[PDB]
């Protein structure tokens, strides 16, 4: 069994603002992590990442299709085994 | 194409110490994130998570088999599409 997941990558403030906007779309995702970055990276702000999880791929699809994710942020998908 | 990933979940200090210990095993993983938690969670410390990425599943196997991950930490696996 797997959990669809998503990484929003980009400037830290941009992700924080995007995260506030997700409040309008809570039905479209389950959990949003706080901002994190790779320890190897000193790259302040634009090396910030946020992970979101979903009930299903269908929910993930609806999320991507509905929520406005700016061009300044990179979206990657993946899964976690339950 | 996918990146094998790992979530170490547990108390925040325990993960921080584990992360210091990984310095002995840098060849066994690529990147370790800083500590993060789910925004829904107020659960201080034990709701802390750390993500690690790997060159391959083989490297992930070697990492799990070699590094001592305490029972206080939960390990889950997953992948991210490149």
């Amino acid at each position: 069994a797997t959990t669809p997941i998503i990484h929003l990558k980009g400037d830290a403030n941009i992700l924080k603002c995007l995260r506030y906007r997700l409040s309008k779309y809570k039905q479209l995702y389950e959990q949003v992590s706080s901002t994190w970055h790779w320890t190897c990276t000193d790259g302040k702000h634009k090396n910030a990442i946020v992970t979101l999880t979903y009930i299903s791929t269908s929910q993930r699809d609806d999320f991507l299709n509905t929520v406005v994710i700016p061009n300044t942020v990179s979206v990657s998908t993946g899964y976690m085994t339950i």
